C-alpha cells in the first residue's frame, strides 16, 4: 500500500521516520509521496497541519496518522514507542477510518480564492480598525467591530477557538463555530458576544464596511488579501479521514490534553 | 381540529385568548385541552415553557405556537396584532412543522426519575460545596468544583446557557451543551472551563463525591433531590414540534432579541 | 505575649497546635483566647477565615499568622515543618506587620446589621429571580438581573471573585471589586458585564425591585435576610493585620497557588 | 490665559472651533499652541488622545477639556451646544482640576525608549508566535503564550481593556491593569488568565523568549520595535489634568456610555 511520512525535521523525528521506512520495507508497502494512500506525520500538530495541506487535493484517497514527537500533539494518536506496533498494524491493515469535518473559506475580490481548513480560518484587518458586516444566509446579523473573527471546525474547537472562549464540540457534529476577538460593545456598537455554532449548508458572509484589505489565516498560514469584496464560510463537503487502530475517544483526547495525563 | 390556548393570565393575554376562541368558533375547530393537536401559548417564554410541560406526554401529537404579550418572547412567532391572521391561517391549516431537540435528564437515587427540558437542566448543591465527577460515556472527564452546571438544548442556548458564556447553536443540530457556573481553578482543582457540545447518543453522568443532595432545575422548575447516586444527561429521542406559517429564521430571531429590533 | 491557636481539628493540625503550645511554654508567652495579641490559625483558608471572624471585634489589637495543613492555603505563610522556627521567631518578636483592607456590608430592613468580610460578600435571591437596582454614590447605575453579585476585598480577589471573571488586585490597594453572576443581557435587560473596582469612600447600594428576601453571604457564612430595604457596600475603615517574618510577596503567593509550585 | 483648540477636522468640528476662538476673542484669552495652559479638543476620543500626545511634554502646565462631535466621546464633558457656556466659564476660570494617572512604558534594546499612555500600551508579535516571560518586581510570574498583552490606565479600563475582559476601575486609583489576549492554556502552557491590577511602584517586565521583534502600541499609535530586550510597565509619576466646570462622575460617565443615555 502506498504511503509517505513527513517529519518535523528534528533529529528524533527524522530517525523515527527512517526506522519506520525500514520497517515498512519488510512488508508490501511502497513509499510514494505523489499518490500515497496513507500519510504519516511525525512531529506535533503543526507538522500534522502541514501534512494535511500538502495533500488537500487527495483527501478522499488518504488516511492520516499522527505520531507525537512534539509538545502537545492533539491530532496525534501514537507515541514514538509504539511505532513498530503501528508499522505492523498498518501492514495487514483493515483498520477503520474516521472522518472529521472541514471548513471552506471563499475570498472574493473586486474586478475567487478558496481554502480548506482543519483547525480554523481567521480574519483581521491590515493595520486599521477591523469592521465587517456579518451576514448569515443573506440576513444581516451584526456589524462587528473589534480585533477580528475566528471560524473553527469541530476538531479546531480545542485550538484558537478555545482561547477565544468558544465551546469544545465533538467532531461527529458537522458544524462550524464563529468566535469574536475583542469586540467593542458600548451604547453605539453592539455584537452578539457569544460564540455561534452553524450547521451544514449555512453560509456566513463577512462584508467590509470601509477598509477592504484583510489578513486572512487558514490554519498555520496567514496571507494579506487586498480589495476584498466578501469572505464566505461554510462547512466543507470534503472531510479528512484518519486511520484508527484502537479507541482513543475525542473526550479522552480532550481530557489528556487539558485536564491531566 | 382540536386546540387549546394558555394565557399568562394578565388582562391583555386573557382577552386575546377569548377573542381567538371566538374567532376559532367560526371554523371547524374544537377547543379541547385534554387532547389538543394545536397548543397556543399567549404570554412570554415562561408561559410557553409551562405550555410545553403541560403537554410533555403528547409531544408527538401536538404543534405549538407562541404569541408574545410578555417582554422578550423568544419562542414567540406572533405579535398580538396578527392573532386574527393566525386564526385564519391555522384554520385551513396545511402549515409546515419544525422540530427542535430536547434534553433528557435522569436522576437515580440510593435504595429513577426522568425529566424533559426545552431550555436546560441545571444542578447546584443544597447549601454545601458543589462537587461532582463528570463522566462522559463512562470515561472520567473531570472533577467539577464550583457553583453548579448547566446542560442546555439548542433552543435553550440563548437562555441561561448564554449568560454562562455558552455558544449559541442552531436548533437543527441534535446536541446538548454543558456550561460551568463559577468553577474553581487553582493548583489543586482543574476543570475544562470551556463549554462542551455533545451529539446524540453521548451520555454525560454527574456523580457525587461527598454530599449527595442537589437542587436540580428543569426549565422553570427547581426541586431538591436527596440521596442522589447519579444525574444523567442525553439528547432526548423526543422533539417539540412548532407550527410555522412564515419564515422567521433562528438567526433572525437571535438578531431581533439581542442585537436590535 | 498573649496568643491563641485555632486548629482545623484533624489529627495533623491538633498535634501541631499542641506542639507549638509546648514550644511557646519555653518563652514569655501566655495562652489567652479572650484577648490574644497573636492569633495562629492551623489549617486551610477556611480555618483562617473562622479565626478572623472569631476576633473581628479586636482586629486592631491582633496580628494573624496562618499555617497550612489544608489543601491550597492562600492566607498561609508557613508549612508545618517551619512551626518551631515560627515559635522561636514569634518569641523575641519585633516582626513587621502588614495590613490588608476589609469590606463592610450594611443590611437595612423594613420597620441595621453590619458585617465585615475578609474575602467577599455576595447576594443572591431566596428562590425567585434576583433583581436589584445598583446605586453608586446615589447615582442609579444599572438594574441587575441574574444569579447574584459578589463584592470582593483585594485579598478576596483570588477567591470567588476570580471564578466570576474578576481581576486580581494587589492588597495594598484600598478598594473593593463587584462581579456579576450570570447576568441576563438582551434587547430588554442590560448590565455593564465588566467587574467594577471602587476606591475608599465610594458606596455601592443594592435596592430590591420586587422580592425583598435575599441570601447574603459574608466569607464562609450565608444567611437568609428577609424584608431587606438596602444592602450597602463600602471599603471598611478596619484592617486585618498579619505578622510577617520573611518576604512572601502577594504576586509570588498568586504564582505559587495558580501557576506552579 | 493661553489656550489652543484641536479639531477632528470635519466641517462641524472646524466651525465650532472657529466660533469658540471668536468667542474667546472677547475675553483676556491668547491663542497659543506652543505653550497653552488650556487645551480644548473638539472631536471624539481619538481627537482627545492626539491632543494629549501633542502636549505630553507639558502635562504639568496644561488642563484639558473635550467637546464631543464624534460618536462615543468618553473623555468628552461637553456637547457642542454648551460651547459658548464653556467659553464663558473658562473665561473668569477658577475651575477645579482633576488628575488621572498615566502609564509609563520603557522599551530597551540590544546593543531605551519611553512612552506615556492615557489609555493603554499593548504588545503583540511581529508575525510569529507571541511568547514572553512576565516578571513582576523581579519575580518570574508566568510565561505568556497567546496573541498579546494589554496594560491599561484606570481611564483606559473602559477601552481596549474592557473588550479583553478587564475590570473597570475608578481613576482615583493609582494603578495599571494587565489583560491577556487569547492566551493558550493546556497541559503544557499555563497563564493566570485573570486580569491583574498593580499599584504604584510595582514594575511589570516582559522579556522575550525566542523572537525579539514586537508590535508595541501606545494609545492610537503602533510601532514595530526590533531587537527588544525588555518592555517595562509602571504607573507614571506624571498625571493628566482636566478642567472640570460641573460634576460628571466617572461612574455616570460609564453609565452614559454603556448602559443608556
Ligand atoms: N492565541 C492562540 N491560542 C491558541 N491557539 C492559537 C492561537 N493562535 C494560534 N493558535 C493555533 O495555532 C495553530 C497553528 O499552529 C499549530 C497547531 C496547533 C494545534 N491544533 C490544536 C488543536 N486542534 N487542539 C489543540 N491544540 C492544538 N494545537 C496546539 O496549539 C498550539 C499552537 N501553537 S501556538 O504557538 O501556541 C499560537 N500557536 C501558533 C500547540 O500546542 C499545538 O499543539 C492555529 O491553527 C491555531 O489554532
Ligand atoms: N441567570 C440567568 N440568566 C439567564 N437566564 C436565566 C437565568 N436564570 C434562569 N434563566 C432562564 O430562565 C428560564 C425560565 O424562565 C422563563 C424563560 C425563558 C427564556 N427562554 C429563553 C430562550 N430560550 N432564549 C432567550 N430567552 C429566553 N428566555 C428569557 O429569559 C428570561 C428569563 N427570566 S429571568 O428572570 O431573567 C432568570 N430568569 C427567570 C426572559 O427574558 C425570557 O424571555 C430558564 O429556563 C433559564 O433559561
Ligand atoms: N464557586 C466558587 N469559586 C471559588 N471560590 C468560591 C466559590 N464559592 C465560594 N468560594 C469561596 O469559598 C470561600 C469559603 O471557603 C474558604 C476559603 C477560601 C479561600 N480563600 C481564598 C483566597 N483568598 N484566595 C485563594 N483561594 C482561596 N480560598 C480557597 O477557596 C477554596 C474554597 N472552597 S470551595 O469549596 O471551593 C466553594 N468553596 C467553599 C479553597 O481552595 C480555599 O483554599 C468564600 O469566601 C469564597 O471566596
Ligand atoms: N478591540 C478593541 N476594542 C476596544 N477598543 C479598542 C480595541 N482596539 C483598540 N481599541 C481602542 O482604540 C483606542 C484608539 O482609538 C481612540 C479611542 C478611544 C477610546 N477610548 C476610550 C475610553 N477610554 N473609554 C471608552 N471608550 C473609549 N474609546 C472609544 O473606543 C472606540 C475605539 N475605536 S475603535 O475603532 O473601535 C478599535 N478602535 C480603534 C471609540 O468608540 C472611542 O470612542 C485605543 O486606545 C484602544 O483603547
Amino acid at each position: 500500500m502506498k504511503y509517505m511520512i513527513t517529519s518535523k525535521g528534528d533529529e528524533k523525528s527524522d530517525l523515527l521516520r527512517l526506522n519506520m521506512i525500514a520497517g515498512f520495507g519488510e512488508y508490501d508497502m511502497e513509499y510514494d509521496d505523489v499518490e500515497p494512500e496513507i500519510v504519516i506525520s511525525i512531529g506535533g500538530d503543526g507538522t500534522f497541519l502541514s501534512a494535511f495541506h500538502q495533500y488537500e487535493e487527495r483527501l478522499d484517497e488518504i488516511a492520516f496518522i499522527g505520531i507525537h514527537t512534539g509538545h502537545l500533539g492533539f491530532y496525534a494518536d501514537w507515541r514514538p514507542a509504539e511505532a513498530d506496533k503501528l508499522v505492523k498494524l498498518l501492514a495487514k491493515g483493515e483498520y477503520q477510518k474516521v472522518s472529521y469535518p472541514l471548513l471552506k473559506t471563499t475570498v472574493k475580490y473586486g474586478i475567487e480564492a478558496t481554502y480548506l481548513a482543519l483547525n480554523e480560518s481567521t480574519v483581521k484587518s491590515s493595520g486599521g480598525p477591523f469592521v465587517v458586516d456579518v451576514v448569515i444566509n443573506d440576513i444581516h446579523f451584526e456589524r462587528f467591530r473589534g480585533d477580528g473573527l475566528c471560524m473553527s471546525t469541530p476538531s479546531g474547537t480545542t485550538a484558537y477557538n478555545k482561547s477565544l472562549g468558544g465551546a469544545l464540540m465533538h467532531p461527529s457534529i458537522e458544524a462550524m463555530q464563529l468566535t469574536e476577538m475583542a469586540s467593542i460593545n458600548n451604547r453605539v456598537y453592539r455584537t452578539i458576544g457569544s460564540p455561534l455554532v452553524f450547521p451544514k449548508h449555512h453560509v456566513v458572509s463577512l462584508q467590509p464596511v470601509n477598509d477592504k484589505d484583510f489578513q486572512i489565516s487558514v490554519d498555520h498560514l496567514s496571507i494579506l488579501h487586498r480589495d476584498v469584496q466578501e469572505i464566505r464560510y461554510e462547512v466543507s463537503a470534503k472531510k479528512i479521514h484518519f486511520a484508527r487502530f484502537r479507541s482513543f475517544p475525542f473526550w479522552r483526547r480532550v481530557h489528556d490534553s487539558f485536564i491531566e495525563d
